[PDB]
């Protein structure tokens, strides 16, 4: 089965490389990039990200309800641009088929 959360962790290096201040978003505000693997609060999210990926790709994936969300932590179209440029590069690291659909889903709902 395709590794999404090899993907998504390469994911989360490649977007907090780029933006490092999306990172004090989160409840893992500060650490290393290194560390991440060893980080409570970055556990639970990198698996909630693989849980969309997985749902998005198996049909039920609420695009809306996530882009509501982010909009909730302000985070908006621009980001979601970033972002899928991360998850390209992620997905093409691994072999995977790109996720650039998806992604358009919820920037469609931004
Ligand atoms: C590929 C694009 C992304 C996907 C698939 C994704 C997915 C998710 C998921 C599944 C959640 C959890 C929602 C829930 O619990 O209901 C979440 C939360 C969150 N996301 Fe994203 N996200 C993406 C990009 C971004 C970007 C670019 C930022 C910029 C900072 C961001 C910031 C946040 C924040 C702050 C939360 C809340 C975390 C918390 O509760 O501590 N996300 N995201």
């Amino acid at each position: 089965m395709v590794n999404w959360a090899a993907v998504v962790d390469d994911f989360y290096q490649e977007l907090f490389k780029a933006h490092p201040e999306y990172q004090n978003k989160f409840g893992f505000k500060g650490v290393a990039l290194g560390s991440l693997k060893g980080n409570a609060a970055y556990k639970t999210q990198a698996g909630k990200t693989v849980d969309y990926i997985n749902a998005a790709i198996g049909g039920s994936a609420d695009a809306a309800g996530l882009a509501s969300r982010h909009k909730g932590r302000n985070v908006g179209s621009a980001e979601f641009h970033n972002a899928k440029a991360c998850l390209a590069k992620a997905c093409s690291a691994h072999g995977a088929p790109d996720l650039g659909h998806a992604i358009d889903d919820i920037l469609s709902h931004l």
